[PDB]
């Protein structure tokens, strides 16, 4: 009983709460209410009844965690983003597999011209990393009837058919490759010329991690060198002053696979409230 | 336990066969053998032990069906087509939902500009016609977390959450509508000004059936009025004399959803053997019309 949303929320946000938190009493900013659960963006406000703090963002390292009594549980909203990013990765991947751009252009020029498309069913999707995004993607991949090879030291679930032991090993078994891996000193530029060299024919790389996991000058030369390999990416080096983006064999998006600087996805609000409800069963 | 492949097959085909049918004795043409199962292209050979005949093609109209004895089950192989079509439908669907074309155009000119996208998760996908394509589409939709509403001439499966009463009722409960219904006298011109008026705000329509199930002037007229509505189609009227094709709120493709012409997807042959294996566990696929 009792939830306090610590940020300005329109009627659509309020609507979702009515739906998801039926049986709870809602309180909205600015009418502070000391509740058992408070949903936040960046800042929180402690009280006597605080039990759980639900962030709506993907991570929580931007909030003041030290200020949180160990009697209170802080939760992220990572699941919402795993979901949105996966949809996005598949949108890029399918756009290329079905040559959606090239055919659309033709068809609108009044040209009817048939060409084969790549089918996902029966193919191998290699995945660098296996966090929430990788898991969601794997879940989609299996539904599409793909085989999943993953390179990670994390635990995997039943949607992973093969744990690869090296990136190169992963590359050799993949028709598609998704980069969904943390950026550390070991992964920075891990995607270089030597790794790319292992690329199956018609390999399609999909990047929804960080641009630095990939070597820029290496990917550009590699993409020039292997005209059959495509690089589809939601991330680019030095956003927003992106340069060297006019490539033929690439499809790009401006880092919108998930959370946006300007707003809150309905799904984020949705899953945050659901997580609150689940926390109390 | 006995399968006879009544046609020339290579090592590729053979490997697939040994993997899928590992635990069945295989025989290869032309070393005929009276097996329980026969895989064919155009001709079958009757035996004394024949129980099942598996065509590797989608249709059997070129097969002497009338000549098949009553106890022998004839199966066909059409799964690849609906699989392919469902994949093409989600490709159009997501292209629009993630503003793929527009963002890509901007990014390539060095213009970094964020904008929100549409998510499939949690949304209602209305399917018009629940056949092989609609079933496959619904399997993918459930995976994406979508809710599924179907309008059909009976028979839906477990991946359908709501059966509608009419096409207008379907449009009323849908954020996305997929058209995968056969073109007949009652479906011709089916999608009209009157039906479209039911479209929720921002409705996205995907057509993987036939252009004629849709009234051309009504759709083109509705897209001007109702500019939030998009029409994504893999089929256009007339074809190839396409006209009138340069619409803003539309993404189109040249009837390539199910492949091309007499394209044989490498995956068809595997599905054929798999159905043989499933048939003998007692679970062949149900032969749904597309
Ligand atoms: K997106
Ligand atoms: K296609």
């Amino acid at each position: 009983l009792d939830v306090y949303v610590n940020f300005p929320a329109d009627g659509h946000v309020r609507e979702i709460a009515k739906t998801v938190l039926d049986g709870f009493d809602l309180h909205w900013y600015p009418d502070y209410y000391d509740a058992e659960a408070q949903v936040i963006k960046d800042r929180y406000v402690l009280g006597k009844r605080t039990k759980m703090i639900q962030a709506i963002s993907a991570g929580v390292d931007h909030i003041d965690v030290n200020g949180i009594p160990e009697n209170v549980v802080l939760c992220s909203n990572a699941g919402a983003y795993s979901i949105s990013v996966a949809e996005h990765a598949f949108a890029l991947l399918l756009a290329h597999a079905k040559n959606i751009l090239e055919n659309n252009e033709l068809m609108k020029a009044g040209i009817f011209r048939q060409s084969p498309t790549t089918l996902l069913y029966g193919k191998a999707l290699g995945i660098l990393g296996y966090g929430g995004i990788g898991r969601r993607v794997a879940h989609l991949a299996k539904a599409f009837g793909m085989r999943v090879i993953a390179y990670t030291r994390s635990s995997v679930d039943q949607n992973v058919d093969v744990i690869s032991e090296s990136p190169a090993d992963l590359f050799r078994q993949s028709d598609f490759v998704l980069i969904a891996i943390p950026l550390t000193d070991k992964t920075r530029g891990m995607v270089n010329s030597r790794l790319l060299a292992n690329a199956r024919k018609n390999l399609t790389i999909v990047n929804v991690a960080r641009a630095d996991v990939v070597s820029k000058p290496d990917m550009i030369g590699f993409l020039k060198e292997r005209s059959d390999v495509w690089y589809l990416s939601d991330v680019w080096w030095n956003e927003p002053e992106i340069t060297e983006t006019n490539l033929r064999n690439a499809i790009l998006s401006p880092h919108v696979a998930g959370g946006m600087s300007g707003e809150i996805m309905d799904i984020a609000i949705q899953l945050a409230f659901e997580n609150v409800r689940n926390f109390f069963e």
